[PDB]
């Protein structure tokens, strides 16, 4: 089998991606925002507080034949933004453009925090790391793509997401007319249940390639590029203005600039973020002072290629025996 769904941003930021998903007989969609970087399907509810919800969809398991309560099986999760959710735990149909996984866990949110509320557009989360990371106790559960994998004509599923356009999210298939060039593959390391792997250096705008080792998880569900100190610091110095903010909290540059390109290793392939892709704009409406798309990852204390170097690429999650990550040019 395979899936094939489009992804669509949520704002003229591309601050996440959003992918219909249908749950539960006859069908409930939500618009789920797919990240690479955890583990847990969870979605807005009818058991989500009242005050808590402000314009997302919810999923009622009381309307779907198929729902089942996972008897027992709370979840509880935070994100590295702050954020948080937490539930109960039904089981149900799942399908992702066309592909179908029953009795996937699909996590009711009893609670979510602020952030979440205030994002009318996210209808939940859809996990793709590895299932090593998933909250629901006493009994962890499955990913989507764990549970789809072994009827999938590969064990793969990619991410094309789009600069300020939809892109696509494909499960079981690669699709060769979807990228240029050939892709190129690279380790990964499970063991902190992430998509982690090793750049092999970085360039500045028109600059030479620095070849180094940058050990970070690639993560459809952060937004920015989060990289050593070093690395940022080099970035930034290339355009007149920038600046540290603590105020804000990180980078931020004059909105009036042409960003440089940044470009990262993968093996002895180079994919390149045009600098478009690093203006996340006015700090605030109408400042003259915008916001970087390449941020430090200190203090964070891991290395992040989120949405602004993933949609430069094409990307493989190879979820084979042995799993690596492949990327390539679009």
């Amino acid at each position: 089998s395979t899936g094939s769904a489009t992804t669509t941003p949520i704002d003229s930021l591309d601050d996440a991606y959003i992918t219909p998903v249908q749950i539960g007989t006859p069908a409930q969609t939500l618009n789920l925002d797919f990240d690479t970087g955890s583990s847990d399907l969870w979605v807005f509810s009818s058991e989500t507080t009242a005050s808590e919800v402000d314009g997302q969809t919810i999923y009622t398991p009381s309307k779907s034949t198929t729902a089942k309560l996972l008897s027992g099986a709370t979840w509880s999760i935070s994100y590295g933004d702050g954020s948080s959710s937490s539930g109960d735990v039904y089981t149900d149909t799942v399908s992702v453009g066309g592909l179908t996984v029953t009795g996937q866990a699909v996590e009711s949110a009893k609670k979510v925090s602020s952030s979440f509320t205030e994002d009318s557009t996210i209808d939940g989360l859809l996990g793709l790391a590895f299932s090593t990371l998933n909250t629901v106790s006493p009994t962890q559960q499955k990913t989507f793509f764990d549970n789809a994998k072994a009827s999938l004509d590969s064990p793969v599923f990619t991410a094309d997401l789009g600069y300020h356009a939809p892109g696509t999210y494909n499960f079981g298939f690669i699709d060769t007319t979807a990228y240029t060039g050939s892709i190129t593959y690279t380790a990964v390391s499970t063991k902190q249940g992430f998509w982690e792997w090793t750049s092999t250096g970085y360039a500045v705008g028109s600059g030479t390639f620095k070849s180094t080792s940058i050990d970070g998880i690639a993560d459809t569900g952060t937004t920015l590029l989060y990289l050593p100190a070093t690395v940022v610091s080099a970035y930034w110095a290339q355009v007149s203005g920038a600046k540290s903010s603590s105020s804000v909290g990180g980078y931020v540059f004059p909105c009036s600039a042409t960003l440089p390109s940044f470009t990262f290793g993968v093996g002895s392939a180079r994919i390149v973020i045009p600098g478009d892709y690093i203006d996340f704009g006015p700090i605030s409406t109408g400042s003259s002072s915008c916001f970087g798309g390449i941020q430090s990852s200190a203090g964070i204390g891991i290395n992040i290629f989120g949405d602004v170097a993933l949609k430069a690429a094409f990307v493989v999650f190879n979820g084979a025996t042995t799993p690596t990550l492949g990327f390539a040019s679009k």
